């Protein structure tokens, strides 16, 4: 247990040049520079979590990489809490749909069953993918995990998915001892993760490596699993075509085994707790890939037509269509605006001349 007051001098040091960085930097456009009034720094410098967790190890990989979309990254879970000041406003900007004093909803995975048909015949949807990221509740996040917690939290990962069975079977590949076999074998499938680039590495998020990391696929290679790549887990289901139903229902199925072995952290106001905050929420990150050669002659498809769900659009004729909103709704109205908005999306390529 450490003090919520009083930084050391190095630290307090670091901080101080640290918003200098910022400050001097003009045409940085991050984030953290943007939210880190003076005001709020002076407020919140000297605070600490239970864990340690400096007002440093949320903004160093900000202040180092200057280019930073976001730059922030909470060390361990009362980050969030203890520095509120700086993160509230930057959550609330980032995400859609959300505003301080919302409490986002208890997890709810909805009635899978109301989820049909979107492109049964493959005449539209290429791809389908949902990606979830979880915490293991009453772990530190990466910059203050120790060696020890790695290999604890590891095996428990381990074992959670070693017994999962049917749908959801398949193996477990530590990188600690990864041969170049499995390398070259995960690159293919491109299911592998490295050493984390120069945010990560300023974030101290890679510390001890490979000590705890690894990567779980099924044997059908449509639900992927990575323990300790940025998140403790980040949970990905996916694959060719157009059944979001089946891709979701095996995201829920797997979410669910491993809740029932592994609880996940949890705040009342920004719902699962994540290490970088962009991942907050539902922390769902729902992509269909999907051709409509007939729309891409106008954006009227961008804006109005799959915003009207909430959707964003991204680039011949193909786009990657995602969920703009993980905040401050549940887990099956982000699927299902995703879904409504593919079916209006499909209706309007139908119809067009
Ligand atoms: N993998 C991520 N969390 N990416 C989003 C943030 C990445 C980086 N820290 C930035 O601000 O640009
Ligand atoms: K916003
Ligand atoms: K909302």
């Amino acid at each position: 247990h450490h003090h919520h007051h009083m930084v050391d001098a190095a630290v307090a040091e670091k901080l101080e040049a640290g918003f200098q960085k910022l400050q001097e930097a003009t045409n940085c456009k991050s984030l953290l520079k943007k939210h880190l009034t003076r005001e709020i720094f002076d407020k919140i410098k000297d605070l600490k979590t239970s864990f340690g967790s400096t007002l440093l190890d949320v903004i160093q990989s900000g202040v180092e990489n200057l280019d930073s979309g976001f730059g922030v990254y909470a060390p361990d879970a009362e980050a969030y809490s203890v520095f509120n000041d700086l993160f509230e406003p930057m959550i609330c900007d980032y995400h859609t749909g959300f505003k301080p004093g919302d409490a986002h909803p208890p997890r709810d995975f909805g009635d899978l069953e109301t989820f049909g048909n979107l492109d049964p015949e493959g005449a539209f949807i290429v791809s389908t993918r949902v990606r979830c990221g979880r915490s293991l509740a009453g772990y530190a996040f990466n910059p203050c995990l120790t060696e020890a917690n790695y290999k604890e939290m590891e095996e428990k990962v381990v074992a959670s998915l070693s017994s999962l069975e049917g749908e959801l079977k398949g193996t477990y590949y530590p990188l600690t001892g990864m041969t170049k076999e499995v390398q070259t074998q995960l690159i293919q499938d491109r299911f592998l993760f490295k050493e984390g680039d120069r945010f990560l590495q300023a974030a101290n998020a890679c510390r001890y490596w490979p000590t705890g990391r690894g990567i779980y696929h099924n044997d059908a290679k449509t639900f992927l699993v990575w323990c300790n790549e940025e998140d403790h887990l980040r949970i990905i289901s996916m694959q060719k075509g157009g059944d979001l139903k089946a891709v979701y229902a095996r995201l829920v199925n797997a979410i669910n085994e491993i809740e029932k072995r592994i609880p996940f952290s949890h705040h009342d106001k920004y719902g699962f707790l994540t290490f970088c905050p962009t991942n907050l929420g539902t922390t769902i990150r729902a992509s269909v890939a999907i051709a409509l050669p007939k729309l891409a002659a106008d954006l009227a498809k961008l804006e109005e037509a799959a915003g009207k769900f909430n959707l964003q659009v991204r680039g011949g004729g193909v786009y990657d269509i995602s969920n703009k909103r993980r905040m401050g709704l549940t887990e099956y109205q982000a699927v299902k605006e995703m879904y409504d908005g593919l079916q209006e999306l499909i209706r309007m390529e139908k119809e067009a001349a």
